[PDB]
């Protein structure tokens, strides 16, 4: 007899995640230690949850695919083949996906969307001369972000500014840039009213979020499986922004944010 342990990666996205699973569990009685923030995130945890002394996470699909399946991310992330290989490999399930994506995209006002009827990333290609892009220093360095980006869809783009990952949002709003990369689940979507485009070509790898658990973990609690499914499709992009948004610009705490959004869903 040992409680559940339900781990996270150090990400404030991770926190609120890691609420959501315990809280749940807890409110059905199930016992349950938390063990949040872990340093290397899955490349510590995983070995971990093989031996029993973590029993669930919520992981990325494309992370998954590359660091612990070793597959290349210039696939695209086939989620039947990761849940195949983990029941496989290391005796653990999938239980689902939680309904949200957590990936670069790229971001312009709402105004300009409407002025250039841009919806996608190949509009804004066609009407990148109108445009200064801006992102972090890391994005203008492998061919993973900008550079490939640049071989898939030949972007024109006015100027490049390459800064601070924590001055991005604010260059946005002083127009020192008018485009920027983002995450698709960042508080600042939701918090600046950004239009998020649709990566038309498929360019960015999915790293959609779903409960990893162990399999020995769910034959031992069969009711822990039932619960965890009712968070199926329950957290779709905008809605992962708006608990972000919750925790990183109203200050309220990812266990607040968790537990409110488990009574919002009735659970």
């Amino acid at each position: 007899e040992k409680p559940l342990v339900v781990a996270t990666k150090p990400s404030s996205e991770q926190y609120i995640l890691g609420e959501i699973l315990s809280l749940l569990l807890e409110k059905h009685h199930i016992p349950i230690k938390r063990a949040f923030g872990i340093g290397g995130g899955t490349m510590n945890i995983h070995p971990a949850l093989i031996r029993g002394d973590f029993d669930l996470y919520v992981e990325y699909t494309g992370t998954a695919w590359v660091n612990t399946l070793k597959n290349p991310l210039t696939q695209k992330v086939d989620f039947e083949t990761i849940k195949k290989r983990y029941e496989k490999e290391f005796n653990l399930l999938w239980v689902g996906l939680l309904g949200f994506n957590n990936t670069y995209s790229l971001a312009i006002s709402k105004e300009d969307a409407q002025k250039y009827a841009i919806e996608t990333f190949s509009d804004l290609a066609f009407h990148s001369p109108n445009f200064d892009f801006g992102a972090e220093f890391d994005f203008f360095e492998r061919e993973d972000a900008f550079k490939g980006l640049m071989k898939a869809y030949r972007f024109h783009f006015r100027s490049l500014h390459e800064m601070d990952i924590n001055l991005r949002y604010k260059s946005f709003e002083s127009h020192k840039i008018n485009a920027l990369d983002v995450f698709t689940t960042d508080a600042q979507i939701k918090e600046l009213d950004l239009k998020v485009l649709k990566d038309d070509k498929g360019f960015f790898p999915n790293y959609q979020a779903g409960i990893v658990i162990r399999k020995e973990t769910i034959k031992k609690y069969p009711e822990a499986l039932k619960i965890l499914e009712k968070l199926d499709s329950k957290i779709n992009d905008e809605t992962m922004q708006d608990l972000n948004y919750q925790v990183e610009v109203l200050k309220k705490s990812p266990k607040i944010v968790a537990k409110d959004f488990l009574e919002r869903l009735g659970l």
